[PDB]
RNA sequence: UUUUGUAUAAUGGGUCAGCGACUUAUAUUCUGUAGCAAGGUUAACCGAAUAGGGGAGCCGAAGGGAAACCGAGUCUUAACU
RNA sequence: CCGACUUACCAACCCGAUGCAAACUGCGAAUACCGGAGAAUGUUAUCACGGGAGACACACGGCGGGUGCUAACGUCCGUCGUGAAGAGGGAAACAACCCAGACCGCCAGCUAAGGUCCCAAAGUCAUGGUUAAGUGGGAAACGAUGUGGGAAGGCCCAGAC
RNA sequence: UGUAACGGGGCUAAACCAUGCACCGAAGCUGCGGCAGCGACGCUUAUGCGUUGUUGGGUAGGGGAGCGUUCUGUAAGCCUG
RNA sequence: UCCUCCUAAAGAGUAACGGAGGAGCACGAAGGUUGGCUAAUCCUGGUCGGACAUCAGGAGGUUAGUGCAAUGGCAUAAGCCAGCUUGACUGCGAGCGUGACGGCGCGAGCAGGUGCGAAAGCAGGUCAUAGUGAUCCGGUGGUUCUGAAUGGAAGGGCCAUCGCUCAACGGAUAAAAGGUACUCCGGGGAUAACAGGCUGAUACCGCCCAAGAGUUCAUAUCGACGGCGGUGUUUGGCACCUCGAUGUCGGCUCAUCACAUCCUGGGGCUGAAGUAGGUCCCAAGGGUAUGGCUGUUCGCCAUUUAAAGUGGUACGCGAGCUG
RNA sequence: UGCCUGGCGGCCGUAGCGCGGUGGUCCCACCUGACCCCAUGCCGAACUCAGAAGUGAAACGCCGUAGCGCCGAUGGUAGUGUGGGGUCUCCCCAUGCGAGAGUAGGGAACUGCCAGGCAU
């Protein structure tokens, strides 16, 4: 279980940087979201890490 | 208004008041609603007459093939699992 | 005839070394594309059918290219973003650049881009060096004892310069 | 055409390359109040009585719900010197 | 109109009046099967015989060949020869690829009847990708499907098939050229010329090395073979503003700004003895001609001047004039 | 159980070239002859038949040799996906992917099945 926060926008970023953002549950600036530890949420985070802040 | 793009030095209007631009008939398809239901429904016309009669007629319940023709099967081909 | 020779010259094949090619690959990625499985998330965001449109004049910026002068806010193709159809802050002004997607109201607060001497809201903030040209605040080949450094080298108290 | 290649004043830093801590800075995010749509859930629906999450820039265009005027029936009713 | 490669950004696809080439066929064998075989080139030797015909070996290993243009493939050969034959058959077709669609292509396998091979097996056209044209209309053959009172038939219908460089090749008609400055309408700055805008291939100007010329000596003064920049002044590229009008070349009057200055002013070098000169730097305060020719700016000539500038201002200025 | 040989394979160069030796009990190859089965665009050269006198010369199998071919590191370089930048017809930073060429080096193949001859 880690928590994650989106800091940038998703308005000129591309396609599979948006659809991430989805996958993620990300809504909107500063939005706290609880995900479980994993594989795949891991390379979602490396693949929008400019975006996004981890609280571990 | 037209344009990728108008404060544009692209067009329109001096202002006010009145008038002014997806309507009508018939025919077909689709949606909702209402009656009836494997049936539904009349037109012309008669009728003192929005009633009623008139089911002539139209759609659908059975389709296949060019057509004869066959039929919940048919055509295709001498014959097709 | 046959030829004996060298000779201000050029040069085939092969060998050794150095390069070039969109229409050359004995080599060969990153990305991208097809399919399967798996956890999580997304208002089924997917497909099929039916009713109704609108549109087929796009532009700019980034990356990958052709034609141009490796010129054009020039033209022609692929991808993404924006405008078109998007308000707001910033770049002094600015459709396309950056941040960022306006349901409404509040004389509440926190930030991004970008800034903190005044116009104009915020540090005349602290330590550390550079610049003396208003460089900052438009530009080249090239030239110069301009300085701020780093690493070496020659000559040199029998005396260098 | 008139400074006119920092926006201007002005600056020997208020310029640049390096470190850090603060602040300003948007319709971006948080706080309060209010409206509307979609979907989940028990409202045994009153089709709404609480939840909860989310969404609500917008041209051409599509869908949905509405305001206003004339006349007609309700209306020999009602208001009105 | 169709075929091959690149541009085409390693799936497919992807444009330009982009760069390079082809096609509007041919074959009863150049098809199918069975059986067998492997060259291009070079070297050596040999009669006519030569660099190269034919014959022997050796090296070489597809550097040849594909019926054709290119690409991708071909040794089990798809290449090269011989024999036998017509599968260059009929009716079908699981399941796919590609297209907006019409459409096009690959195809295991089924029923009948064949060819080759002893047989397993192969053959529903050529190694593959171009060799092509919708519909209507009309013709030919066959067809027991129809046949307008009945029996026939004409005609029509199904199948095979024929006729179109419809080449503008998805084809508007069975058949079709030009002028308008006598001109006209709806429109476009989606699209033309002057002008304005972006860049600067061209134009002008500036700068760098120095081979040299310069009686010796590169740089008093010029400057090759080459290179780097500035103005947006010419001829030009794009077509962004303007076609429900921004009036255009030249001339007259009227000027203004700039300096890469024609004179005046000051200075450096000089192959500057002096006058008179050449080159370069600063400097825009002032001035900067009259006539013949031509509509002309420009330009030629005559004669002056201390000098008779370079350019911008919508190639300045027509709601100032001229035509 | 080993050695050698033949056939059918697996993989397709660390598997292939070249140089030097070895092998004939068996197998294999060379080899003898041909009216016949069969054939040569002529020819027992090739195919095929009847045989084993002779030979391991050639081919073939085996052995060792690095004159070639071939494989091939680690590290580094170019390039590149994403996000930022500069002095932007070209490069840099942060995080991932990571070549090709070349060097050191490796390397004279390995193996399955069915058969034959000699030892056991
Ligand atoms: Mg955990
Ligand atoms: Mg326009
Ligand atoms: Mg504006
Ligand atoms: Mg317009
Ligand atoms: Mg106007
Ligand atoms: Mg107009
Ligand atoms: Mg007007
Ligand atoms: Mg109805
Ligand atoms: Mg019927
Ligand atoms: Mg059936
Ligand atoms: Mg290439
Ligand atoms: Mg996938
Ligand atoms: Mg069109
Ligand atoms: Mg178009
Ligand atoms: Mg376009
Ligand atoms: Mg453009
Ligand atoms: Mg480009
Ligand atoms: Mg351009
Ligand atoms: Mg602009
Ligand atoms: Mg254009
Ligand atoms: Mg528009
Ligand atoms: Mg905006
Ligand atoms: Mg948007
Ligand atoms: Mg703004
Ligand atoms: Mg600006
Ligand atoms: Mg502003
Ligand atoms: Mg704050
Ligand atoms: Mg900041
Ligand atoms: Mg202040
Ligand atoms: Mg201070
Ligand atoms: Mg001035
Ligand atoms: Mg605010
Ligand atoms: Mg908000
Ligand atoms: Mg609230
Ligand atoms: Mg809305
Ligand atoms: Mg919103
Ligand atoms: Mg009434
Ligand atoms: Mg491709
Ligand atoms: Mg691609
Ligand atoms: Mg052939
Ligand atoms: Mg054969
Ligand atoms: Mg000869
Ligand atoms: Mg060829
Ligand atoms: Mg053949
Ligand atoms: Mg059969
Ligand atoms: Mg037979
Ligand atoms: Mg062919
Ligand atoms: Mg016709
Ligand atoms: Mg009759
Ligand atoms: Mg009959
Ligand atoms: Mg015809
Ligand atoms: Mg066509
Ligand atoms: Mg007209
Ligand atoms: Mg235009
Ligand atoms: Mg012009
Ligand atoms: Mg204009
Ligand atoms: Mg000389
Ligand atoms: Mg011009
Ligand atoms: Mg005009
Ligand atoms: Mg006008
Ligand atoms: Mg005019
Ligand atoms: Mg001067
Ligand atoms: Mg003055
Ligand atoms: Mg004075
Ligand atoms: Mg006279
Ligand atoms: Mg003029
Ligand atoms: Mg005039
Ligand atoms: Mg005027
Ligand atoms: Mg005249
Ligand atoms: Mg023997
Ligand atoms: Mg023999
Ligand atoms: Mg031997
Ligand atoms: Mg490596
Ligand atoms: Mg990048
Ligand atoms: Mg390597
Ligand atoms: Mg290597
Ligand atoms: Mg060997």
């Amino acid at each position: 279980t880690i928590k994650i926060t989106q800091t940038r926008s998703a308005i000129g970023r591309l396609p599979k940087h948006k659809a991430t953002l989805l996958g993620l549950g990300l809504r909107r600036i500063g939005h706290t979201v609880e995900r479980e530890d994993t594989p795949a949420i891991r390379g979602m985070i490396n693949a929008v890490s400019f975006m996004v802040k981890v609280e571990e």
